[PDB]
């Protein structure tokens, strides 16, 4: 079947996020003050599969290829199959 990874590569913990700060810092002179803001990419990602265990694997395998080891980490946000 066709399935649809949402697959986040964000920053791991302790990486300088600029963006991220940047966020913050209009937030809140938009008078939305939070307390932080991580800014990461998501990648939609459809692919044909044999079963939804590995479609999983697969995703898991691209997610792996996608993110920075050292700067980093990725998440199977969803995984679902396509109509």
């Amino acid at each position: 079947p066709r399935y649809q990874a949402t697959l986040l590569i964000e920053l791991k913990k302790g990486i300088l996020d600029p963006q991220g700060r940047a966020v913050e810092g209009v937030l809140k002179d938009l008078g939305h003050p939070v307390e932080e803001v991580r800014v990461g990419k998501v990648l939609e990602i459809v692919f044909p599969a044999e079963n939804l265990l590995e479609a999983e694997e697969k995703a898991k395998a691209m997610g792996a290829l996608l993110a920075n080891p050292v700067m980093e980490v990725y998440a199977l946000e969803a995984l679902k199959e396509l109509p």
